[PDB]
């Protein structure tokens, strides 16, 4: 909301100005990378023992 | 396992490596020696007192 100011004599006559204005996101959707082995995960988390 | 950063971007999926590293001992021998007269053979044993 932009003020304004009172301006003298021969002049113009300021008068009271809005912006209204929007945006969107952006994704840039991210990746990782990840590697487990093999005889690891299966061995680890319950496929024998 | 070294440090990764999530990585963005139209890329293919770096590869992942997680393992173990090997590594190369070195054999040093670090000799020492200390001579020892013909005298405290014949003593030190009760051989000449």
């Amino acid at each position: 909301h932009q003020p304004l100011i009172a301006r003298d004599g021969p002049h113009p006559v300021e008068q009271p100005v809005h912006n209204y204005m929007t945006k969107v996101i952006d994704r840039r959707a991210l990746n990782a990378a990840f590697s487990l082995a093999t005889e690891a995960i299966a061995l680890l988390t319950g496929e024998a023992l």
